[PDB]
Parts: C-alpha cells; structure tokens; sequence
C-alpha cells in the first residue's frame, strides 16, 4: 500500500478528475444491503479499482460517480476489510480521496450480529455511537504520523455519528412505513474474522454495545479526522448468541441472504434520506 | 515470519513427517508450561525433534512430536509450544495445528496454565474451558487475520460448541469416577497476550467481563483447530490465584492431569 | 531501530557518561505539567538525542541531568508515544538506559480524560493501578524474546506504583495546601491518537477506570521489568462526556505546569536517602 499521505491521495484523485467531471458530494461504502445500490445510479461513470494508479486493489471493485436522488454521488463498491490482511493507508487512502474529490458526507452500511435483546433478524441499527476495540488497543487507523493536511493529531470523535443525519433517516423510515425495524445503537468493532463467542457477546452486551461487527469504524475514524460527516448503519444478519448451549449458530448463507432480503428497502430508504437532505 | 500457513506448506511438512513415522494421530495433544508429565504413558512411542521437520516452526532442550498410543488410541503429543508472547507469527503458531488436521488428528486435547479469577477456584484446580474471550482477536490480532486458507476453512468461522460439550460431559464424568471430581471445574477462558501477569485492576475488568481464569495461549490453537474441523477439549491448571485489589498483597496435577487426559482418551468414541 | 537488548543499551548509557559525570538517581519522564521541569534543574547538562547514536529521535529531545532538590536526576524531555507508531524497543531503550545510568526511581506525568465523576478539570490522579488494554490485547510492550540482562520473561505487576511512593506523594500535596486536588485511581491505556467515544468512555469507567490517556503504561512496564520504582500522575485535562449529543488539554497542562512541577520537587525533596 502506498502511503495515505496528501501527496499519494492527491495524486490518486488528480488521476480521478481526468476519468470522470463529476465532483461527488456524497459518498457511499456498499455494505450489507447495498448491493444494488450502483444500479440506481443515473448518468454514470464507473471505474474499475484497476483504472486507478496507488488505489488499492480488490470482478474487480468500482467506485461508481453519477447522480442519485437528484444529488452528486461516489459509491464504493469493494471493501477493504481488516481481517483480510489490510493495512491502516489502504484503508484510509479511499476515504481521504473522497475528501478531495469534494464529499461533505459520508453513508455506509454493513452486517452486523444482535447483541441488543429488542433486536429482531433484518433489522436496521443506525450507529449512533461506537467502541473500537482495535483502536483502543493499538491498532487504530490513525496510528503513525499525523497528515496534518487531513486532520489533527487527536481527534474528538464528538458527534462522530451526525445527529441530524440520524434524525433524518430515523423520520423517512417513520414516514415510509418501516420505522418499526428502526433502531439506534452502538456498534463495536471485533477485528474478527471469527464469530464472537457466546461468552464474548454477554462481554459486549453489558460493556452497553447494541450490535458487533467486522468493519466501518476505521472508515469513519478517518472520516471524521478530514471532516466528513458520518451516517452508518449495520443490518442485523445474525442474533448474537449468549449460550453456550445452544446449537443455534451463524451461518454465511444466511447472513448474505438477510442482506440481499433487504437491499431494496435499505438502497430505497438511503435514497429516500439523500432527497431530504438541504442542497444547493 | 516463517512460512504460510497454506495447504501446500502444510502438505509439504505433513508429507515429511510421514515419512519419519508410520502412525497416524487420531488425536492431537498440546502441553502446557509444567506439564510435559502428558506424553509420559505414550506406548510403543516414536520421537520426532522439530529440527528434524523442515519448516516445521523450531524453538528458542528442543521441541519434539511424540507419536504412539495411549490407552490404545493412536496420538501425536506436542512437547514444546510456539506463544504469542515470544514474538511468534500467526503463521508459526497456525502451522502445526493444520499439519495435525492432515496426519488425521480429529480431536485436539490442550493443556495450560492459568491464573484463577473466579473466587471460588483453589490453587492447583483443573478449569475445563466452556468458553473463551479472545481479547487480542477482538482487537484486530485474531490469528486468522489475513487472506483466508480456503483449503481448511471458511472465511468467518463460527465458534459455536468451540469447547465441544460432548467431550466436557466426558472429562467431567472420568474426573468423578476416578475421586478428583472436586477439582475440576469449567469455565470461560480469556486470554491475555502477556508476558506481564494481569494487574489487580486487570483482574478485576476480567473477572467482571464474566470471565472464569486468564492466562496467555491456547485460544489461537482453538481457533484454527476449529477452522479446520477439529474438535477442541482444554483444561487450564489454576497456578496462581489473582489478587483483584492494590491493597491486598504442581508436579502432582501434572501426573494426575496425564492420567486424567489418557482415561478420557479411553472412553472417547471410536468408529 | 535497535533491539533494546544490554549491548545496545550499554553502548548508549557509556556514550552519555562521557558527556556527563552526573549519575543519576532520579528518572523523570515529562508529560503535560513537566513541561518546566527542565529550567528548575541545577548543574544543568543538556544532552540532544541527537546527540547520542543508537538513541531514538523526536523532534528535537533532550536528556538533561542535574540536581533538584539536592537530588541528581535525568530528566527525558520528549517521549516516545506508541500512537506516534514508534517501536517497542524505540520505548524500552530510554528506560533501560536510564536503568544502567543509575536510576532507581522513575517519576513520569501524562494529561489524560476524567472518567471518574468526581474529578474535576486540573485534579491531579496519581496511578495506584492501570489496565493495560494494548498489553492484553497482544501489543505488550514485552512481547518478543525477553532481555534477559533487564529482567523476568513474565513479570508481576504487584505494587507496580510504588506504595509508599504514594503515600510521600499525598503527605507532600497535604502539607503544601493542595491536597485537595490530590486523588488515586487506576489509569486505563487507550492506545490512541482518538480521543475515546462517549460508549467507550461509559465502558472504561464500567471496567473500573477512574482516568484514560494514551501512554506511560509500556514506559512503567519496562521500569518494573528491571526492578525501577514508579511514581506515576496524571493530570486531568478533559473530563470525558458519557452519553451522544455532545487546545483547552493544553490550556490545562500550561496552567497546572508550575503546581505539578513543585510537587515533583517537594517530593524529591522528601524522598528516603538510605
Ligand atoms: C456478518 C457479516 N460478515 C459475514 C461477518 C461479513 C463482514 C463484512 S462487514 O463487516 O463489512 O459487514
Ligand atoms: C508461568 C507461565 N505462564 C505465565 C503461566 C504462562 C503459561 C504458558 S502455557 O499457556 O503454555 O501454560
Ligand atoms: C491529552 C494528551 N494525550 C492525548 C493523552 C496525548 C499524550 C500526552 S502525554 O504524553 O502527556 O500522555
């Protein structure tokens, strides 16, 4: 990986703004739900990871600029997740060219196990808050010299969740007629790639966590550091199981088919949000 | 460091092995710090060195791989183990776990030695682990990070029944019926990548957290045993007990835990 | 760079006894409310990092040895913060060196968030206790072949703050009128450089911490490795909120500095000469 430094990042979305006039003001990481959200997509350009010198590598993942709910968009899809050997730039670089290319805001969704009892299977858990885990023991994002033309040493991760943009999101889901499968919670980060144990997620559960998960809060670290607002969103694929005793378990095709089960209403209600939202 | 843990490295030692020995293991043993007592009734027993395997991870006497049966079962023995805290790699420590899975290992039986939290244990109990809290792979050092060995494994294992319940019933029950009952307890493991013993405060977030005994290995063998297959029995020998407030200030139980892990493989189904 | 092993570790401590005859007996680490601590010291010999092969650089730090309060220190001014991605043996080697320098007692300051209700902007925590989140979690400063020369492969971490080190600090803050400042808890590592969300917050106070910053705890590690007494406070420089819906640390550390920076002296002032 190259370093996520302002020289690499300019570079990489100087080589971007050759491919594509539009200047994205939204950006969006397709997680769990947002399978087809690219599909929505109007006038459209779409570039492969492989088009672009020092992007990381991942069919080959796109980022995909264009129109969506009358507003100017970016959306990844191909994700660069921790567990599969990752580091800190790779991760990093996508959000801060985001950052350059001119997006204010930041939606991303992913799947997440129930450790919250309220919660039911293809339920929606706005983050509102997070625990990251890894970044409390050694391994955040941010660790490394600071590139003080992003951010600042130490950021706050005050509001690092836009309240307002949960507001919003919490009122279109009401008025669509599914603020029932609505929730806000916080989300903490397993590095994984293992399941929790059940012993793990009582742990979680009464260190006051709603929903466990795999990835997205080193996205939003970076985020928040170069000033992006933040709106994050975990579909619950699997009930977090507390027991020892149980047979029941979480199982991949399952998983991957409560997300492919909601994706028209998760891309609907994320498009939905992004036509409420002030412009101009 | 060291090689990858991938299906052709792993065949490559396998396949070395092999050749060094005609055995083949229906159950893996690892043995703890202090408790080497474990191969000790392995009959008819060949002894592998792990100078003698290539990339087979080496120590820093020398390790060995003890191969023969035990109450009549075929079993390889592992004297000299690869801790995280000693700078060892994912790798290292995944290898000789999936080299078990391809000489035929079905069952792993793992041994340590752990510090007491829960209140109601005593200085040399047995702890049967029920469960674990592997706080280094919550925090982004599980030994499974990095692309995944689809050979073995799938990408995002499930740790259900990782402590196979069948298999506690089983150790609980031959404890009982040979008068040590008393000392055997189950409980939730956690693990701390160490080397610092756990402060008083530590102890007491530990404790909280629901967790039965700490000490500082096994849930990396754990998760790759159960990655690839292999069903999981692990006892933890309580050789401190913690002290959980700042203002607060072996050789038997080796031999009877040997004794106790060859009448368990005794009793274990056999198809 | 270098392995923090006693080759490594000699060849640094003999390169900065030619350049000073001080040996000290008195290790200070300055963090926020130290950052005077250096002008107060008398005989001063003030030695750049720079200056010292094989010693890790931060820029530009410098070791100054002295007396204070009748005492012969060193005192490191600049750090080696793990957020900053430097290396174990990057934070070990000061350490250690102070260690073969003659050191016996390390005092060390850091600013870290009041999770602790009761505290308030500007209290001084001494460290009774921590929880080394990092060290469980794989990244102990220790991990790797142990330095034998130094100390144990699995050292214990009872009384790691000295008690009755503790007991001088709190006597020396009640006789000089600010005791009431003066509190004791456990000190909890947050690897860092993000300040700690208000979930995580609750969650560490939940586990029993009273403090959380982003050091000191692989610094005190490696001083009980190798039999060195620790003295550890940290300053509060901001009081952690709790609950969602919610520059000033270093408005805090200035304004504390001259406080903080006499009780350190009146310390060592008191401190046992047997
Ligand atoms: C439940 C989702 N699993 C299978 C763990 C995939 C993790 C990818 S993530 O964290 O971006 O949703
Ligand atoms: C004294 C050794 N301690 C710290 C208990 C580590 C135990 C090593 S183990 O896990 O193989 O028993
Ligand atoms: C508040 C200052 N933080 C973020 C903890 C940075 C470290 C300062 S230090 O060295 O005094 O701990």
């Amino acid at each position: 990986s190259v370093t996520a430094n302002i020289e690499n990042v300019k570079k990489v979305a100087h080589h971007i703004q050759k491919l594509t006039s539009i200047v994205p003001e939204i950006g969006i990481i397709c997680g769990s739900g947002l399978g087809k959200l690219a599909d929505g997509v109007k006038d459209k350009i779409t570039i492969p990871y492989t088009k672009i010198p020092n992007f990381p590598q991942t069919h080959s993942g796109n980022l995909i600029f264009g129109t969506l709910s009358g507003r100017k968009v970016v959306v990844m899809q191909g994700r660069f997740h921790m567990y599969e050997g990752y580091s800190n730039d790779t991760v990093a670089l996508p959000i801060r060219v985001m950052k350059l290319l001119g997006v204010k805001i930041l939606m991303v969704s992913n799947a997440a196990g129930g450790l919250n009892r309220s919660l039911k299977l293809g339920d929606f858990v706005i983050l509102k808050d997070h625990i990251y885990l890894p970044g409390l023991g050694l391994n955040n994002i941010l660790v490394g010299p600071n590139q003080e033309a992003f951010g600042t040493r130490f950021p706050a991760l005050s509001n690092a969740y836009d309240r307002d943009l949960r507001k919003l999101a919490v009122q279109v889901a009401e008025e669509n007629g599914f603020g029932n499968l609505v929730h806000q919670g916080v989300y903490v980060m397993n590095g994984g790639p293992c399941y929790e144990t059940p012993a793990e997620c009582t742990m979680l559960l009464n260190m006051g966590c709603d929903v466990v998960g795999m990835s997205t809060i080193p996205e939003v670290v970076i985020a928040r550091h170069c000033g992006i607002q933040v709106f994050a969103v975990s579909l619950v694929t699997n009930i977090s199981v507390l027991d020892v005793e149980s047979d029941l378990k979480p199982n991949h095709e399952e998983v991957l088919a409560t997300g492919a089960q909601r994706a028209e209403l998760m891309q609907s209600w994320f498009e939905k949000i992004i036509e409420k939202l002030p412009k101009d």
